[PDB]
């Protein structure tokens, strides 16, 4: 699952990556970090 940024990872975010949201159900929305 995307992500506005990034992708979707159920339980939190890459290190990379920065939680721009709530994914799909219990998922978090993960994008990348360029502004977030």
């Amino acid at each position: 699952l995307f992500c506005k940024g990034g992708s979707c990872h159920f339980g939190g975010c890459p290190s990379h990556l920065i939680k721009v949201g709530s994914c799909f159900g219990f998922r978090s929305c993960c994008a990348w970090p360029w502004n977030a």
